[PDB]
């Protein structure tokens, strides 16, 4: 990896948990997991791993967040749903002068989906969720962070489908879906990128190739 110490914020999330297992199996990274009630949620083989540290708390707990990112070289933000939560995280990172962040957001906010997929997508999301995501993004942009935003299309689970393509900012986003396992691979690959340039304060889409559909199929 390009980093040794990573803090995963929102560590019980589906992508976060899969990322955790992948980083334990395939790297020598030291991982700090943060989120609500982790000790009674995260599997025992993860909690008891020598390279795992577990801290319980919410994105609105300044002291605990700061503890969680104290020794981080990179921070993964597992949800970007709330401006207020994003602000709390940015403030904690600022207090410890942590700079490198990878965050996951929803694709489509900027009109990048083609018309039918865009229509289906917004028919299937509350306005409040969408505008929350847009606000979280704005907060991250205002920060001093060397961030990468991953704009994810519709998610599903399939260990056999780990192919992904990155979609540059402003490009038409034609992929209607992507597996969580493929997103984990994309995160793994960015964490191993010798050249961070294309990921430096950029917003990149992640989609499954060949899923040019009018709606996600989730399989
Ligand atoms: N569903 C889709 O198709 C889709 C597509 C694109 C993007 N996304 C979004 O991309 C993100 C990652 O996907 P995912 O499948 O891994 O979602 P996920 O399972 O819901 O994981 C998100 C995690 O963030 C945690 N979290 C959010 N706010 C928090 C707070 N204030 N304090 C502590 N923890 C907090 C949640 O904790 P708790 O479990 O304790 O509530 C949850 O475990 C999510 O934000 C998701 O909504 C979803
Ligand atoms: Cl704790």
């Amino acid at each position: 990896a390009m980093y040794k110490y990573i803090t995963i914020l929102g560590a019980a999330g589906q992508i976060a948990q899969k990322l955790t297992a992948t980083l334990l199996t395939y790297t020598d990274m030291h991982i700090t997991l943060y989120g609500r009630q982790l000790k009674t949620r995260i599997p025992p083989e993860i909690i008891d791993h020598e390279r795992v540290t577990v801290i319980e708390g919410s994105f609105q707990n300044p002291g605990k967040l700061e503890q969680a990112v104290t020794n981080a070289e990179v921070v993964f933000v597992g949800a970007m749903e709330s401006g207020s939560d994003m602000a709390s995280i940015v403030k904690a990172l600022s207090r410890k002068n942590i700079r490198r962040v990878i965050g996951v957001s929803m694709a489509g906010l900027s009109g990048e989906f083609p018309v039918a997929l865009e229509k289906w997508t917004f028919d299937n999301l509350p306005i409040s969720y969408v505008q929350g995501e847009r606000q979280a993004r704005n907060v991250l942009r205002e920060s001093n962070l060397n961030y990468t935003i991953l704009r994810l299309t519709w998610l599903y689970n399939d260990p056999e489908k780990t192919d992904y393509e990155l979609i540059p900012e402003g490009a038409q986003f034609n992929d209607a879906q992507v597996s969580r396992e493929a997103v984990v691979k994309a995160i793994f690959d960015i964490l191993h990128a010798a050249d961070e340039t294309p990921f430096h304060r950029t917003s990149i889409g992640v989609g499954e190739p060949g899923t040019h559909y009018d709606k996600p199929s989730f399989h």
